[PDB]
Order: C-alpha cells, then structure tokens, then sequence
C-alpha cells in the first residue's frame, strides 16, 4: 500500500533523527530506499482516474526517483561514518516530499468539490437570505422559483452530459489528436448553446403555464402567482448560464487543475450574500434581489472560467452549423440516459404539487431543513468516495467477486457507522441548529420551529442516500445492466403514495419524511437486487456488529440529551455565542460517539 510505505518512510524518518550508530543508520537508510522504490507502484489517490503511463504518473514517479537518489547520498554519507551528515540529508528528504510528491495524495472526491471554505459561505448565504427575509412568501416565491430551473439543468448539464461528453472528450484527446477536439468542442457547444436558448426563451415566455403545473395551490393566497411568474421569468435564464459553465468545468477538469472548476459555486453563493445585503432595499418587492442575485451569479460563474480555459487551447467558438453530423455522436448516448434522468425529476415536480396546497412558508421551511442536510451529506459522501469507492472500482476492475465482496462489505458497515450516527445526532440537535443558525429579524421561533419538524424527516434518508452512493457503482459498473432506472420508477411510484399517506398527519413534514425513507427504500432495493442478482454474498459477524453500533449511538444520543438539558436557551445571545455553544455540544457528542466506539471493541488507529 502507498499509505503503508508512507507511514513507513516517516517512522523511519524519525529512527534516523534520533540515531547513534553507523549500523543503526546504514539500515534505516537501506529500508527507505526500498520502501520509496516499492511506494513508486501505486497509482496515488489524485489520479485514481489516470492511466499508469500517462506524464501524470510519470511525473509521480519522478518525485520518487529524486527521492531514492537522495537516499542514496545519504547511504554513501552513512557508509564513510558521517552520521551527522546522513541526517542532514534525511532532514532535506522531507524539502522533496512536501514539493513534488504531496500535490499527489489528495483525494480526487475532495480536490473534486467542496473546501470548508465554500461550505461555510453557503450557509452564510442561507442564513443572510433568511435573516433578511426568509420564511415569508416571498421567499416560497424564490425557492419555488429557484427549483425549477434547477430540475432542467439535470438533464442538461450534469446528468446527459457526464453520461455522454465525459468519455467522448478523452476518446478524442487520446485517439483523435488535439486538434480535432477543437472543432468537436465547438460544434458540441454551439447546439447546446442553440437547445439551451429554446429552452430558456420557452420557458420565460411561458412561466405561468409552468407554474401553474408545477405549484398551483399558490392561486390559492394572493399575488403568490404574479411574484412566482416574475421570478421564474428572471431565474430561467440560469441554465443556459450553469450548463454552460458546466460544460467548461469538465474540460478544464480533463485537462489541467481540478480546483478552478470547483470554485464556480463560490460565485453564486458570494452574489446572493452580497445583493441581498445591498441591493434588497432598492427592489419592490425585495425577492427580486434574490433573483437577479442568481442570474447575475450565473454569468460569474461562466465567465471565472474562461480565461483559463485560453491557456489550454480550448476556448470554444461554439459552431451551431452541423445540425446532423455533430449532433449524433453525442446526441446517442443522451437518448438512452434521458429516460432515468427525466423520471427522476418528474417525482421532484410533484412533491412541489403536494406542498403548494399548503401553509404560507411550507417550502421555506423544507428548503432551509435541507439545506442544513446538504451539510453532512456532503462530509460524508466526500468522505465515503476516497475511502472506499477507488478501493472498489479497483477491485471490480480486476480481480473476481471475493475481494470485492469482501471489501463492499466491510464498506456497508462503514456506511452504518459513518452515518447512523449523524443521522440520529442532527435529529438530537435540530432544534439547537436551526434557532442558532437562522434565528434573526423576519425568521420566527416558529418558522425555526417547522424548519426543526421537518430536519427530523430529513434526517432519515441521510443513512439510505450514502449506501446508495456505496451500492449504485457496483451496477454502473457492469456495462450494461440498467435497473437502477427500474428502481428509481419504484421508488418515485412508492415516494408519491409516501406522500399521500404522510401529508394529511404530518403536514409538510409528511412531504420531507417521505424523501427520507424513499432514500433508504432506494438503498435496500439496489442491496436486495445486489444480492438477487449473485453478485455479492454478504460477509459473517453483522448481528453483533449491529448491536455494538446501536449501542454506541445511544450512548451518543444520551450524552447529548443530557448537554443539551444543562445548556441555556438557543436564543440567549447573539449569533457567535449561540454558535459557540452548538460547538461545544457537538464536539461533545462526537468524542462521547468515538469513545463510546473504542470502549466498545472498536479500533483507534488512523491514517491519512
């Protein structure tokens, strides 16, 4: 393992530092030239993707290759005596390791998306919109508004296009030259420029239409629709913006950094705080901000990252001109995929049906609920696919179903382990999340209140939707099995009767439970077809690993129970001292989780 070779090094390191004889040196010195060598063979995390010859591994390997030739210095230093000298060259062997050697360990899932940084301004942004105005109908109106636009880019942007562009546009890198990418690029571009723009100026021109099928319960309070129509019509041009953007993300993704196309969030998030604050008092209404604050985004997001992509020689002159042959290559791999991509919004559309027929601030309330979600899905997703992903693409890839059985296993614990826990912990501290968070001026204790009703439901589909992150690649990755499609109608069929039966009792908090157990339904119907369909048997020893993590998460559950009954009321303060004692009852609830955990035959050791 690289990781094993790397601790390696390091332990060695240290023996070096901290050395008497000319033995005790030759023979660490000795290890760590061997163990650089052996640790020049695995493909590092940052390049999962990259093939073993590819000038990303040669470069790797190169770091390395300096590396062994330092040591080797440093062992004909060792073998005349000089011991402090052999020191100072194992002490300048760590000027190498931080230079060319450390861009390479970081994880693809995290170089990929979501720096804290990011993170942080989003919930800024969260908490700005509702301090302003959140929860009121307008800010219905917006998310409404907000949604729609939202559902089309899936099958425009992320979900046809990574389906069909991603593997086209390293064909033509690899196979066709560089040149002739060029003109693929353009003429790829410019129809999607050209379908992106029907579909914007459709959509502007016929919003009430849409809004009507989509949230007609609004006609319902008064001038809900007027504000709806006028947002959507402002909002839609948003998707010819971020598919495109989209699209420039993937290629600078293929060829030079990661971390440029990840920043593009960024600029939404950076204009909505900023035109709320100053631009809310210029507008009325005010939600309209809020809008042209997206829009206004959108462009930024573009525009960031085309100046980079002129370095690379791909700067697109998007070409509409080949309405049949430039089409089809592409357009062929969007046929098959729009049938599961479609569906799957289709559901989204009704669940906003079911939630216009009720109260003032239902899809606020469900919106801010999920936006505090998105959190910890995010952590640990991210966390989940650099752990144990690679590991199995690894092992499907080549060897037969026994490692990979085993490791999936040892993955589906990881998922209850990971999860369970937060799931069960956000549900504790809801309630201290929401008044702490979004607490302020136009955002009751009310609206905190249903925002806290419905993060409960919400809680549920945390665990189900990261096994459904774990269990999808084991489908995707044999070649053509397309069930997930027949899963997903199951799923939507079952969320939408969820509804009907949870809507009634429990109000929009019905609408959100249903999404939390559809999450884990969609989980345990991919498992059950996982082990239907032979290709994984699942490993001895869960009943007892079962009972151990439930009783480590009820010990979780007490600790913060009993916190929470000292702690003072969530509403005393202002905001960074309602937050700092959120801290304080977090970090308590996850050292009692982990020392529950090692008290309870559990491991400590960790690595990277």
């Amino acid at each position: 393992d690289l990781e094993d070779n790397w601790e390696t090094l390091n332990d060695n390191l240290k023996v070096i530092e901290k050395a008497d004889n000319a033995a005790q040196v030759k023979d660490a010195l000795t290890k760590m030239r061997a163990a650089a060598l052996d640790a020049q063979k695995a493909t590092p995390p940052k390049l999962e993707d990259k093939s073993p010859d590819s000038p990303e591994m040669k470069d790797f390997r190169h770091g390395f290759d300096i590396l062994v030739g330092q040591i080797d210095d440093a062992l004909k230093l060792a073998n005349e005596g000089k011991v402090k000298e052999a020191q100072a060259a194992a002490e300048q062997l760590k000027t190498t390791r931080n230079a060319y050697i450390q861009k390479y360990l970081k994880s693809l899932a995290a170089v990929s998306s979501m720096t804290m940084f990011s993170r942080v301004l989003g919930f800024a942004r969260d908490a700005i919109v509702a301090r302003i105005f959140g929860a009121g109908m307008a800010t219905d109106a917006f998310f409404v508004a907000f949604k729609l636009p939202n559902l089309l880019r899936r099958i425009f942007a992320e979900g046809a296009f990574s389906q069909a562009f991603v593997p086209i546009l390293a064909e033509y890198k690899s196979k066709q030259g560089e040149d002739a990418t060029r003109v693929f690029v353009s003429y790829v571009s410019g129809l999607l420029t050209l379908a992106l723009a029907v579909v914007t100026v459709a959509g502007m021109l016929a919003a009430p239409w849409v809004i009507m099928v989509t949230a007609p319960g609004f006609a319902d309070t008064a001038d809900k629709f007027a504000l709806t129509s006028q947002l959507l019509k402002i909002t839609f041009p948003y998707i010819l913006l971020i598919s495109l953007a989209s699209l420039v993300g993937a290629i600078l993704n293929t060829w030079n950094r990661f971390s440029i196309p990840a920043f593009a969030p960024t600029l939404l998030n950076i204009s909505m705080i900023g035109f709320a604050l100053f631009a809310a008092p210029y507008f009325n209404p005010p939600v309209l901000a809020l809008a042209w604050a997206v829009t206004v985004g959108g462009v930024l997001q573009l525009v960031y990252q085309l100046p980079h992509l002129k370095k690379i020689g791909m700067l697109v002159l998007p070409r509409i001109n080949f309405h049949d042959a430039g089409a089809m290559r592409v357009v062929k791999q969007m046929g098959p995929a729009i049938l599961g991509v479609s569906v799957s919004q289709i559901s989204l559309i009704i669940n906003t049906i079911f939630a216009s027929f009720l109260a003032s601030g239902s899809v606020s309330w469900m919106y801010y609920a999920d936006r505090l979600m998105e959190f910890p899905s995010g952590v640990l997703g991210v966390a989940l696919g650099t752990i144990l992903l690679p590991s199995l693409s690894k092992s499907f890839a080549s060897g037969n179903h026994d490692e990979y059985n085993r490791l999936m296993d040892w993955g589906l614990r990881l998922c209850f382990l990971l999860a369970l826990p937060s799931a069960v912990a956000l549900g504790i501290l809801s309630g201290p999340l929401t008044v702490s968070l979004f607490q302020y001026g136009k955002f009751t204790a009310f609206d905190a209140l249903m925002t806290q009703r419905a993060l409960i439901a919400y809680s549920v589909g945390l665990i189900g939707l990261i096994v459904v992150k774990v269990l999808a690649p084991g489908f995707y990755s044999r070649q053509d099995i397309k069930t997930p499609v027949k899963i997903a109608i199951v799923t939507l069929i079952l969320t939408q009767l969820m509804n009907l039966a949870f809507i009634g009792p429990l109000k929009h908090a019905g609408l959100s439970l249903s999404i939390g157990l559809a999450a884990c339904l969609n989980a345990s119907l991919l498992y059950w077809q996982l082990r239907k369909q032979k290709i994984f048997t699942p490993q001895p020893g869960w009943m007892a690993f079962l009972l151990r993590l439930v009783v480590a998460v009820l010990v979780m559950s007490g600790v913060l129970l009993g916190m929470l009954h000292i702690m003072p009321e969530w509403s005393l303060g202002t905001m960074p001292w309602r937050l700092l004692r959120l801290m304080a009852v977090v970090l308590a609830g996850i050292a009692a989780y982990f020392a529950a955990l090692a008290v309870l035959g559990f491991k400590v050791k960790e690595f990277a």
